[PDB]
């Protein structure tokens, strides 16, 4: 058997930031739509729409774009609600960006993040999406089976 969800978590509010120059806005949107669908049919509560549309940004601006987008999205929520997930599209070879982004999200914004490399975003394979959904589920407090 493959791993599956036991308890699906909840992602009611999420956003996407893209850092790859090969990824146009509608590809980021489509990728996130398909990932959201996979998360839902696997057993999560997962909003099919993000709080804000995807934004594309330069890696060098990572701190500022994360903080600005976090603030803008959070401000759009009903009072007291918080962002559950940031989906980040990253260049395949991104140097210090991955580590910088995880530090900022974990220790400054306090938001769960799921990174997805450009090469996988183009393909949107079922198996890839299923694995990412499993990872998101654990990060937001869900529980998966073990092999």
């Amino acid at each position: 058997s493959n791993k599956k969800m036991i308890n699906g978590g909840t992602v009611n509010n999420w956003i996407c930031i893209n850092f790859s120059r090969q990824v146009q806005d509608n590809l980021a949107r489509t990728f996130c739509q398909e990932l959201a669908q996979m998360c839902y049919v696997s057993g999560m509560a997962f909003n099919p729409e993000p709080v804000l549309p995807p934004v594309s940004a330069r890696p060098e601006q990572v701190e500022k774009v994360l903080k600005t987008r976090y603030h803008d999205a959070t401000s759009k929520l009903s009072q007291g609600k918080e962002i559950d997930l940031l989906i980040v599209i990253l260049p395949d070879n991104n140097g210090s960006l991955y580590g910088d982004l995880k530090r900022i999200c974990e220790t400054e914004l306090g938001i769960v993040s799921q990174c997805c490399l450009t090469k996988h975003v183009f393909k949107m394979s079922k198996q890839y999406m299923a694995n990412v959904a499993l990872k998101i589920n654990v990060k937001v407090g869900g529980r998966n089976t073990v092999l």
